[PDB]
């Protein structure tokens, strides 16, 4: 019963209502608006909740799902790279997980700069990329890892671990098993880096807005939300958090498209069922 078609239909019904309620109006006070004529939103109808926005010129949100704290964002536009790097550095980012594939990044029509696999200078910020490990996730899917060193006069230099799912499929979802492996890798990578900051006495450890994993695909609502949901199920502090709760939390804190596709919700439901976690709130 709890994972049957009726329960699943009720879950989808609740979530569809929420998506509709959260749809952005023109100049919606709930959503971040572009300053002037520079593009803010990569996709016109995928907007950034104002109250949880990380920076005034990025489409990026703080999200807390149960006890699990992250940042979800869109793939930065070329014009946003300096601001995006400053976000990454100021956050003392313990892991950046990029779920857009190499093939997507190479597709010039998508306007996704290869900002983490190449070195470059963006305004005042210079960035160096180095390749590190490669970790298989299952089904031939590979996580390629990097360290991104971000340098800027007047700022402390920050190095950010990157997990890039370079061969993420482009028109289907990855399985629950691959998602679980990816969530574990991302969480573990973050824990190692967070620990380094704690050992050094960084003030960021005490700041709820910092030390957050940063996750994006192209829009930051599909693959990204599937991963964030899996991460929250990987956190033993989140007992009794339902699938309804987690998807509602993501939507209210970013936008109504979080968990964009039914295929992605299917994975979250399967992960929840494996844990005996509820789908719905009573
Ligand atoms: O500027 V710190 O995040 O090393 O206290």
């Amino acid at each position: 019963s709890p994972y049957g078609p009726e329960a699943r239909a009720e879950l989808s019904s609740r979530l569809t209502t929420l998506r509709n309620t959260l749809a952005p109006a023109t100049n919606d006070p709930r959503y971040l608006q572009a300053c002037g004529g520079e593009k803010l939103n990569r996709f016109r109808d995928i907007q950034c909740r104002r109250q949880t926005a990380v920076r005034a010129d990025l489409n990026a949100n703080y999200i807390q799902v149960g006890n699990t704290r992250t940042i979800a964002c869109q793939y930065p536009l070329q014009s946003q790279l300096e601001s995006h790097f400053r976000m990454l550095a100021e956050n003392r980012t313990p892991v950046l997980a990029v779920l857009a594939s190499s093939s997507e990044i190479a597709n010039q029509r998508f306007g996704m700069p290869d900002y983490f696999r190449q070195s470059g200078t963006y305004g005042s910020i210079t960035v160096e990329s180095k390749m590190t490990q490669q970790v298989g996730l299952g089904d031939g899917i590979m996580a390629d890892m990097y360290t991104l060193t971000i340098r800027e006069a007047g700022q402390k230099t920050i190095s950010v671990p990157v997990v890039h799912v370079g061969n993420h499929p482009d028109q289907t979802a990855v399985s629950s098993e691959v998602t679980k492996a990816l969530a574990s890798l991302v969480d573990q990578t973050a824990e190692t880096k967070r620990n380094m900051y704690e050992s050094k006495g960084s003030s960021a450890v005490a700041d709820d807005s910092k030390l957050r994993p940063v996750i994006h695909c192209r829009a930051g609502v599909g693959r990204t939300a599937q991963l964030i949901g899996a991460m929250c199920m990987n956190d033993s502090r989140n007992s009794q958090l339902s699938v309804e709760d987690m998807v509602s939390q993501m939507r209210v804190q970013r936008n109504g498209i979080m968990v964009q596709k039914d295929e992605q919700l299917d994975v979250l439901i399967k992960l929840a069922e494996g844990q005996g976690r509820p789908l719905l709130n009573s």
